[PDB]
């Protein structure tokens, strides 16, 4: 019975890694991600320049999951080449670098020279396009003109396989117009489903208050509230892009939630909140808990269940 | 100490009510909701004709919600305009009618026979801006020409104050977007916020099936999943539509739960998976706990904490 995958020309000893954001942004962070258990790690999300983020509170944890308007703080694109290219031990498990430039330029320009980095070392690259570019207009996934453009500029500066972190849906409608625009890039070959469900609000009954103090308490949310949102966007992007890998993220804390996961269609499987909360010794208890529903249902490996979800008559 | 409030002409006992679609459907369901404690009760979205909807299973709940794809069952508006004209005991509590035509022609006929009902008696309209999915076109909420030709239309065709019924957003500049349209038309009075979060997909690890028949499993999410989801949009449409009521809308539970509702900008506070869950004694509960909270604090009137929801400086 094992959790190996061998997907992108790698090999993972099981399906687990962090969600990008989450035990990744400095050097100690993708230290102790490596030294974990988990089957691969993801550095931060970064930009062209350093960033300090937003003022704090920023993130903010519950027993049903987290909600986060970070910032996207960040050590900057040439600290994160130099850790793929110079610091990170390959032999110990693959590493996924994302980019997340507030504009497609940018983005252009980070690529440009992780090229030679991927080719030579085998970093993976992650873009994600859950994220802002103008102010005003939606976010870059959910302004599918945007998302084409960010796409094809990627696809030719680049010139490598590569993946797309997306924002979860909720219409079919746009399922299926995403993964249109997907399927026009044969260089987009995986797709991780989903950064944070968009500006959620928590607020604080004893003291009246929001309780994250950017964009007056509206964040992502994270964590137990959006796994059957991510669940749904998985299988949607496994279902329309049989060509590519589905990474899956979002509310995942244990192996049966993984579980689900893959009979969903995940390959990947990425845990935050979670991790934030937990911290590094879960991938231990995400490994025994799907090996032993693996064991109860005599699966021997992963892809004897990975999109095998069964509908209704 | 009571939690009596007027709104929109009418005098209410409390700002709770059943979500359209849950215990509204049938004479009996709107006797039982009219025998409550509730303040108010909204009948199922009807269409021209009676519908059977989709096949069963179609409705599940869980610890943290449920998931529905029900197909707009419905007894058709002949009947639920017969309700209102003939059968509501108006001294009770008001009767809210929810309307979800097909098409802008169908809500436009429907609307043009209520008129008359809503002036002689006092019935309120709610038009369900959500549809069944149309390959190739988004919901209509989600589709910002098509909901502001829905309400030229029926504010043209009803020509009195009337609320609408709106999915979440989860973008700012689609929140900037939609309020701006819902602020072109004046007779737009009261905006509830929110139906379910689209197309999620719960998964049953044991039977690693789906656990509703239609849509391959696919189908919205209501309850514990969607509190944040759901205050975020009544805070953000509270801030955007100023001379609007906001009805809150999703995962409430609690008296706790309305009362984060309230505090975001909610008027009125609709309950579904949990009254769907628990069954119509929930109203007495959710009234005690409300009571017990606002006396904890020292609140004597909702005016007093409405909207009131603190951001960090
Ligand atoms: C503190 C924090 C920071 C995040 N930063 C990023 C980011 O920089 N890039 C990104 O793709 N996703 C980021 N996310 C989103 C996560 O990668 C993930 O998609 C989301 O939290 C849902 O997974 P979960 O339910 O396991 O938390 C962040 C999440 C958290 C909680
Ligand atoms: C079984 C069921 C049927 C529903 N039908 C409708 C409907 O006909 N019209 C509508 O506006 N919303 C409908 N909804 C949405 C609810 O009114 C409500 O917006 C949603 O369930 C979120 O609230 P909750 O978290 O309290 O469940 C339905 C919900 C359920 C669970
Ligand atoms: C400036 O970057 C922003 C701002 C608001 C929302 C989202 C982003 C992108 C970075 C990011 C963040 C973040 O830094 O807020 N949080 C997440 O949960 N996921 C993300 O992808
Ligand atoms: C999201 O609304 C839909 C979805 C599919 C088919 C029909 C509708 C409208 C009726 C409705 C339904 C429904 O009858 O399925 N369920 C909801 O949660 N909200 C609704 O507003």
């Amino acid at each position: 019975m094992c959790l190996k995958l061998n997907l992108l020309d790698h090999v993972f000893a099981n399906p687990f890694m962090n969600a990008a954001g989450v035990l990744c942004s400095t050097e100690e962070d993708l230290r102790c991600m490596t030294a974990s258990s988990s089957g691969a790690l993801v550095s931060k999300s970064c930009t062209s320049a350093p960033r300090d983020g937003n003022p704090e509170p920023r993130y903010m944890a519950f027993p049903l999951g987290s909600i986060n308007s970070m910032g996207l703080p960040n050590l900057g694109f040439d600290f994160y080449l130099k850790y793929a290219s110079d610091l990170h031990d390959y032999s110990k498990k693959p590493l996924f670098l994302s980019i997340s430039g507030l504009s497609v330029e940018e983005n252009v320009a980070m690529v440009r020279r992780l090229a030679p980095v991927a080719q030579e070392k085998g970093v993976l690259l992650e873009l994600n396009l859950s994220c802002p570019n103008v102010p005003g207009k939606p976010q870059v996934a959910y302004d599918f003109e945007a998302m084409r453009t960010y796409l094809q500029q990627v696809s030719l500066a680049y010139g490598l396989p590569f993946g797309v972190k997306m924002p979860p849906y909720f219409d079919i409608a746009h399922f299926d117009t995403a993964a249109a625009v997907l399927n026009e890039f044969p260089l987009v070959k995986f797709v991780t489903c989903v950064n944070s469900v968009g500006n959620g609000l928590v607020i604080d009954a004893e003291s009246e208050s929001v309780v994250i103090k950017p964009k007056q308490g509206f964040g992502g949310l994270g964590g137990k509230y959006i796994l059957p949102t991510a669940l749904a966007n998985v299988n949607a992007f496994y279902r329309r892009c049989p060509d590519k890998l589905v990474f899956g993220c979002g509310g995942v804390y244990s192996g049966e939630d993984a579980f689900l996961h893959i009979l969903a269609g995940a390959s990947m499987v990425q845990v935050g909140t979670a991790l934030q909360e937990e911290g590094p010794g879960i991938f231990t208890r995400l490994e025994d808990e799907l090996l032993e529903i693996m064991a109860r249902k005599g699966y021997r490996t992963l892809e004897e269940f990975r999109g095998r979800v069964k509908t209704i008559e």
